[PDB]
């Protein structure tokens, strides 16, 4: 079959494409990790900068295309600095990421979402790091909002036919972004991807039904190296229809 050779190369392109998408995720989060880390350090020996720092944060944010904004919370969960202004110095100690860093001494970029951003009102995912004093006791929290448009914009650069689709998901089924629908936040754990494929392995290729448009397509997926994320690429196969 001609149709067989062509399906095999298509599977090959999909499997590579998933590999590229996974790295892009890795590199993008890494980028962000590095920046939050500059901040862990500043805070460490500057543990009370002046209102100038808000400008520094605003500069920093406008320079990371993947982070919409950045903020600091002190050791009581109170927002002390931000790239936004005015600066909403509210109490956010209820927030899970805050609770998590206060309880655990570790350096993981934490990914949390979806939540309704206390700086912009938009439903977003967010990334965060524990602040520490030179003694390394808890000192609060840098959090930054993941700019989801950064991913969808990259995702649309790919020629996938009508029906083409890319998603970025959390290892646990939470959807961070999906192209072209633009959905985000929803819980996709019932997908086959999470019920059977990921438990069996960490990619990667099979036939399935899109939950976004109901179409049948081949899907390739791959765990994102170094963060609990998964990427998926899908395309309708092609036929006829109708009747």
């Amino acid at each position: 079959d001609s149709h067989k050779i062509a399906l095999a190369q298509s599977e090959t392109e999909m499997r590579n494409l998933s590999h590229s998408l996974a790295e892009h995720a890795t590199h993008t989060f890494q980028g962000a990790d590095v920046v939050l880390d500059d901040i862990v350090s500043f805070m460490k020996w500057r543990p009370h900068p002046s209102p100038v720092f808000n400008e520094r944060l605003r500069a920093l944010a406008d320079n990371l295309p993947q982070l919409s904004d950045v903020a600091i919370l002190d050791a009581d969960g109170q927002l002390t600095y931000a790239s936004v202004k005015p600066v909403p110095a509210l109490d956010n100690s209820d927030r899970s990421y805050f609770r998590y860093h206060r309880a655990n001494d570790d350096h993981t970029l934490l990914i949390t979402g979806p939540i309704q951003s206390r700086t912009s009102g938009v439903w977003v995912f967010v990334v965060s790091r524990r602040l520490e004093t030179t003694d390394g006791k808890f000192f609060g929290v840098v959090v930054a909002t993941i700019e989801s448009e950064y991913f969808s914009t990259f995702y649309k650069t790919f020629d996938l036919g009508p029906g083409g689709s890319i998603s970025l998901l959390h290892s646990d089924g939470r959807l961070l972004i999906q192209w072209p629908s633009l959905q985000t936040g929803r819980d996709m754990a019932n997908m086959v991807l999470f019920q059977k494929a990921l438990p069996r392995s960490p990619d990667g290729y099979y036939l399935t039904v899109s939950p976004f448009d109901g179409l049948t397509k081949y899907l390739a997926y791959r765990r994102v190296s170094r963060y609990p994320l998964v990427v998926t690429v899908a395309r309708t196969e092609d036929s006829v229809l109708s009747g």
